[PDB]
């Protein structure tokens, strides 16, 4: 029957009058991206193609979650130690006002007497609609709770604690409630990510948007899901946050496959392999990471008020993007600016990136490690010296 595709299009002669013309439907048009996520029967995609203005029709692939389980003060969860934050906290939990981090998954569990006060906005994109509703933003599944509190778990009495617990986090569900989710979707997550609560990537129009007090986009995007494909339109909308000056990070995947999956694999996104309380690369662990992180045996939040023991390289992920928090908090606290993304190649103490490879606790690149295990005490006092 009824097929979802994403096509490219040249916005001077699409004319989605002809989808709807073959019995279509237009599900999303891209603010950031020439490219419309639409809705046509199957025997009908031939016309697509062939349509003035489109340029690309491509079939929408299948990302899946990268965390399953492992089988009341406030506990400090092994990997927050490894990765050496508690020390940095003095300095900043990462509650600088600039700074959100928006965690695509399979939404929050946002009423989590250890989350809610870092909960900054709350949606969702599955099934192509931005929902902006508390029911529709909820996590289903239990995934991204558990991401969510490794990343900003309060720092009180209760429950756990996590890297940058004073962190702004923006719950963006593009995840169902079995993990499953697709690129249209994770594409959408991501412009949203970008446009942030005012629905406008620059307000101002500055040219600035990551780093920007007059605007409300995210300072890193967070991924703990992976698939196979590699998509046009969902790279474009990588390098618009890239450009936009967001650092991503994505989980590598737990295949043990020689490579990541997508989007860690871009070179845009840092890809992310997981250690265990061994300092062990997990031999599920897709390899030729970017850096790596406590992935084995992770105590986080989980609904509903609860917590629980995850593993996998989504749970790698959301450490690394917890201490990217931190530089970014560290540097906007003291210089009135962030540090720009960087690159894989970078060994600078002038990039997050930069920074993350030359401080991470190398056990010099490697294809299982990446460069190391990340380490936001030593990086926090590389971006500040
Ligand atoms: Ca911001
Ligand atoms: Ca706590
Ligand atoms: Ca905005
Ligand atoms: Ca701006
Ligand atoms: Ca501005």
């Amino acid at each position: 029957n009824t097929i979802r595709v994403i096509v490219s299009v040249d916005k001077a002669k699409f004319n989605p009058h002809e989808v709807l013309g073959i019995g279509g439907h237009i599900v999303y048009q891209f603010k950031l991206i020439p490219a419309v996520v639409v809705d046509v029967p199957a025997n009908a995609v031939g016309k697509l193609k062939k349509m003035p203005g489109v340029e690309k029709v491509e079939f929408d692939h299948q990302a899946v979650l990268l965390g399953k389980p492992s089988w009341p003060a406030q506990t400090i969860p092994w990997g927050i130690e490894r990765v050496k934050a508690p020390s940095v906290w003095s300095i900043t939990d990462g509650s600088v006002s600039v700074i959100q981090v928006a965690v695509l998954d399979t939404g929050v569990d946002y009423d989590h007497p250890d989350l809610a006060a870092n909960i900054a906005w709350c949606v969702s994109t599955l099934r192509g609609k931005v929902s902006t509703k508390l029911r529709d933003c909820a996590d289903q599944n239990g995934h991204g709770t558990h991401v969510i509190g490794t990343i900003a778990a309060l720092n009180n009495d209760i429950g756990v604690v996590g890297v940058a617990p004073g962190v702004q986090i923006y719950s963006v569900r593009v995840l169902d409630a079995r993990g499953s989710g697709s690129y249209s979707d994770i594409a959408i997550g991501i412009e949203q990510a970008i446009l942030g609560p005012d629905g406008v990537a620059d307000k101002d129009g500055d040219g600035i948007i990551a780093g920007d007090p007059d605007d409300d986009a995210a300072e890193v995007i967070s991924m703990s899901l992976g698939g196979p494909a590699d998509d046009s339109y969902l790279y474009d909308m990588i390098i618009q946050a890239y450009n936009a000056g967001i650092v991503i990070v994505a989980a590598s995947g737990n295949e043990g496959a020689p490579s990541p999956s997508y989007p860690a694999a871009y070179p845009e996104v840092i890809a992310v392999g997981a250690i265990d309380s061994n300092d062990n690369i997990a031999s599920f662990s897709n390899r030729q990471p970017e850096v790596s992180a406590p992935g084995v045996d992770i105590l986080s939040t989980y609904p509903d008020d609860s917590y629980e023991t995850l593993m996998g390289t989504a749970m790698a992920t959301p450490h690394v993007s917890g201490v990217v928090a931190l530089i970014q908090a560290a540097y906007y606290q003291k210089y009135g600016k962030i540090l720009p993304v960087g690159t894989f190649d970078d060994i600078s103490k002038n990039t997050v990136r930069g920074i993350l490879h030359i401080t991470a606790d190398a056990l010099g690149w490697d294809a299982d490690y990446g460069y190391g295990v990340v380490r936001a005490a030593l990086a926090v006092q590389a971006a500040l010296g």
